[PDB]
RNA sequence: AGGAGUGGAGCCUGCGGCUUAAUUUGACCAACACGGGAAACCUCACCCGGCCCGGACACGGACAGGAUUGACAGAUUGAU
């Protein structure tokens, strides 16, 4: 389905990957994601922490499973995911980053999560 | 009018006093083998050491290379 614009198509995924638990949020939950195969989707953004872990995560796409997309700002992915669920039309306790998620087989394979995904990764 | 006793002896058990780190505590005919209280631990209120949080909920803060949980071995320790 969907409009075909790779953010608000990644945001259809993410629907109903937060029902999923497919959010592998930190270092070492993204590590053990992609060192796993039960991961089928990588988004990355701009400098958290360290310009180092940025190379790090394409570092482990190539040995592993490519898959990878930059959507930078920190920010953005930091309001995608709350606490455990982005929570609230406000939230001014946390809005800090994910830096960079990993989701499993598009959360959910019900409806259009495949065919918007699939349109972009085989020419990305 | 009488019968059998208690008070004497030894022991059991409760109470006072005295001691003691602590000898937990209520009760003075109508308290005193009473608290159905014959306590090894447990009970446990007491004393001496060590550990644990099982401080809901609310508001603010922290914070995804991260809020936070637990632990092998050595030292330490009654203590693995």
């Amino acid at each position: 389905g969907g409009v075909m614009d790779v953010n608000t198509a990644l945001q259809e995924v993410l629907k109903t990957a937060l029902i999923h638990d497919g959010l592998a949020r930190g270092i070492r939950e993204a590590a053990k994601a992609l060192d796993k195969r039960q991961a089928h989707l990588c988004v990355l953004a701009s400098n958290c922490d360290e310009p180092m872990y940025v190379k790090l995560v394409e570092a482990l796409c190539a040995e592993h499973q490519i898959n990878l997309i930059k959507v930078d700002d920190n920010k953005k992915l930091g309001e995608w995911v709350g606490l455990c669920k982005i929570d609230r039309e406000g939230k001014p306790r946390k809005v800090v980053g994910c830096s960079c998620v990993v989701v499993k087989d598009y959360g959910k394979e019900s409806q259009a999560k495949d065919v918007i995904e699939e349109y972009f990764k085989c020419k990305k």
